[PDB]
């Protein structure tokens, strides 16, 4: 009757909606294509961010220990752990701890964590976690372990150093980093005696 | 140089985004995605013509999975058609109904011109709808009744696309048959057309 003349609205053949081609597409492909629409909208990075929470200090450090045990078992069968083909088979698996690091512990550095108590606890796990890393026969592969050791003391002194200009100071891990820099082939240094300094 | 660079000290900051997004599953990472495109609709496009397309075969692989899923979520041993069984899988249930309305219509015309390929499609989505839940309230039916209604259109719409079209293909006469006489007879208006059309 009213103003455009109705009868049994037959359904219209339309294309497969958003949401359903996106079931068929796994965590990488979801992941991957989501990291892109950011890349293209900053402002997506802002909402996500308070969206998602950041995973505890703990979840983090547990983390890494699950990241490093995936290496140490990445190992081939019945040849050398030091040996040149036994490294490129952990390679990209060795790679994954260090990129977690480089991640992770700038979460707990001077600017953005003021916590002092937090920050060193992280330092430490994350000293220790790089502890563990393989040596090698050839010095090439030796060279991310050592060059871990060294970025690893920037942050311990950083970390430190805000202690400076700050009135109130706790017990400094003094026995922690000594036996830290000891492990290290004497590499922490810089920190240890940093630490004493201003200690 | 210009600058007089020492030995750069480490700066904090917030860990990196890729980080962020690896302590959550397909789920969310599906979901705060779909925001994304609600915001920013041109994201649409981008995603669209990039992502691998479900076969028919998967579709339909699909749909049994989830009444297959529906049927498990009916409490114990209890009456599969009192209300409280109801509830306990509306959510299941529904779940079949929106995989219907969102694959069906990917088959008819508009888009798809395929007639043989259609029916394929059509006919295995009744028999999901055939396999749906009866419940002794009468107010839980409509929704199974309902959908008995719209695929009616459904074949409706697929075959009259073989109108002006040349040629008759051979029909699913002895199909609809089978599907009108389960589904207690109100998908007859697009069988009667089977029978006309033919």
């Amino acid at each position: 009757e009213d103003i455009s003349k109705r009868a049994r609205q037959l359904p219209v053949g339309e294309q497969l909606p958003l949401s359903r081609l996106l079931q068929y597409s796994d965590k990488q492909q979801l992941f991957t294509i989501l990291l892109q629409c950011v890349e293209k909208h900053p402002d997506l990075a802002r909402d996500i961010r308070g969206i998602l929470p950041a995973p505890s200090m703990d979840t983090c450090v547990e983390t890494l220990r699950k990241l490093l045990i995936n290496l140490n078992d990445s190992f081939p069968y019945g040849g050398d752990k030091r040996g040149d083909y036994a490294f490129n088979r952990i390679r990209e698996k060795y790679m994954a701890v260090l990129h977690a690091l480089n991640d992770m512990v700038p979460c707990y550095l001077p600017p953005y964590s003021t916590c002092f108590e937090k920050n060193i606890t992280f330092l430490d796990a994350a000293t220790n976690v790089v502890h563990e890393l393989p040596e090698f026969h050839n010095p090439n592969h030796n060279v991310y372990k050592s060059q871990a050791y060294y970025e690893l003391t920037g942050a311990w002194l950083v970390v430190l150093r805000q202690l400076e200009d700050r009135p109130v100071v706790p017990l400094l891990p003094l026995e922690e980093l000594e036996e830290h820099n000891k492990t290290s082939q004497n590499r922490m240094e810089e920190a240890l005696n940093y630490l004493k300094q201003l200690q």
